[PDB]
């Protein structure tokens, strides 16, 4: 009621979310807007929260008060020169990924569109994952951006929490180029056929090799026989665990 004060001529990222302003809770700095909300806020509301995932702050009477991120795109980040992350570093971002999405599979949510430039980092380096409207609850069911896409979702429109896996793996190779497009001389149309040819992303410069073999997991054909984001998170960590 008076815990909030509102800043309707300051918008956070240039208009890039919205309508969505600069706001200070009682100080924590945040970020405030005004049914067809993400799911993950509705969640918070009637249910849910993790350190590694973007959630609801609270609700004033209306607005949705979310927490500032600093760095509104993980992708953006990593692909500003000024900024020099270290090998151990991007690693770390992938596992805090990973273990946000554990939790949310936990949920038994599917994310749909899980890539670097849908997930913010703040001022102390913690990365979590966003929701701009795709994530669905499945409920009891099992199941509910081309280049991002597991093969039996583009040949069937159907998402599970393998095919989110798939994208993680897109995701780790984004981070080990630090932002660079992944399948670049190819269109969107013909990513099936590509694929279909025999075809993955290549092993970035950076990447160790265990990690590579982390992502050739991620895209293995039969989506039952990817790791889980358990054995993704515990793989992940004893990688990470080598460099100083
Ligand atoms: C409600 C809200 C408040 C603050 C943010 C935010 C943004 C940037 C930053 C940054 C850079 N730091 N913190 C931040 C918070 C966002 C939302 C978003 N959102 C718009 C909705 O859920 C939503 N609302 C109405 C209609 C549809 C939808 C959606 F489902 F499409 C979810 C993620 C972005």
């Amino acid at each position: 009621p008076s815990s909030l004060i509102v800043h309707f001529n300051e918008v956070i990222g240039r208009g890039h979310f919205g309508c969505v302003y600069h706001g200070t809770l009682l100080k924590i700095h945040c970020a405030v807007k005004s049914g067809e909300v993400s799911q993950f806020l509705t969640e918070g509301i009637i249910m849910f929260s993790h350190p590694n995932v973007l959630s609801l702050l609270g609700i004033c009477l209306p607005l949705v008060v979310l927490p500032y991120m600093k760095h509104g795109d993980l992708r953006n980040f990593i692909r500003n020169e000024t900024h020099n992350p270290t090998v151990k570093d991007l690693i770390g971002f992938g596992l805090q990924v990973a273990k946000g999405m554990k939790y949310l599979a936990s949920k038994k949510f599917v994310h749909r569109d899980l890539a670097a430039r849908n997930c913010m980092l703040d001022e102390k380096f913690t990365v979590k994952v966003a929701d701009f409207g795709l994530a669905r609850d499945m409920y009891d069911k099992e199941y509910y951006p081309v280049k991002w896409m597991a093969l039996e979702s583009l040949q069937t429109q159907k998402f599970t929490t393998k095919s989110d896996v798939w994208s993680f793996g897109v995701l780790l190779w984004e981070l080990m180029t630090r932002g660079a497009p992944p399948y670049p001389d190819v269109n969107t149309f013909d990513i099936t056929v590509y694929l279909l040819q025999g075809r993955r992303l290549l092993q970035p410069e950076y990447c160790p090799d265990p990690l590579y073999e982390v992502m050739l997991k991620c895209w293995h054909p039969k989506a039952e026989m990817r790791p889980s984001f358990s054995e993704l998170v515990s793989r992940i960590s004893a990688i990470f665990s080598t460099f100083i």
